[PDB]
């Protein structure tokens, strides 16, 4: 996987400490969570080729997360990989999202809550994962 060196976000659940770094700590038991329309931004160690994103949303069989994914080299000007996606509720395995490869230093997810409530909660994200999951092409 591509090294995530820094994570930032619009906000987070500070009472439970569901901080942005939890999205990239390699532990599916910790999560980032924020309410309302939110965003979480992943900075890689360098600009590099991106071919997949692994997303492990919280309570996936109960809650489908609505989100969009953007990429950038400067962290200021964004291009979409896909907009208005929902995560699957089929199982608890996460999903491997695929797309025409791009070059990026930053990946940003703009999130819109779930079909259950207005929290966005993600256990883990990884970039260029080898997870043994079927490819879900997103655009
Ligand atoms: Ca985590």
């Amino acid at each position: 996987t591509a090294q995530i060196v820094a994570v930032t976000a619009s906000g987070y659940d500070s009472e439970k400490g569901h901080v942005p770094a939890n999205i990239a700590d390699g532990d599916v038991k910790t999560r980032w969570a924020a309410s309302g329309e939110s965003w979480v931004q992943l900075e890689l160690d360098k600009e590099q080729s991106i071919e997949n994103i692994l997303i492990v949303p919280f309570k996936p069989t109960e809650r489908k997360l609505k989100f969009s994914i953007f990429y950038s080299n400067d962290g200021k000007n964004w291009q979409p990989l896909a907009e208005g996606l929902e995560t699957s509720s089929a199982d608890k395995n996460g999903e491997k999202l695929t797309f025409t490869p791009v070059t990026a230093k930053y990946i940003k997810l703009d999130t819109f809550g779930t079909d259950v409530n207005n929290w966005s909660a993600i256990n883990e994200i990884a970039i260029n994962s080898a997870a043994a999951l079927p490819s879900r092409a997103i655009k």
